[PDB]
């Protein structure tokens, strides 16, 4: 969802490690 966080997302962007 957001480039920042932990790793890449499914739809787009990155996600958080929680």
């Amino acid at each position: 969802g957001l480039p920042i966080g932990w790793w890449i997302e499914r739809p787009s962007g990155w996600y958080f490690p929680i």
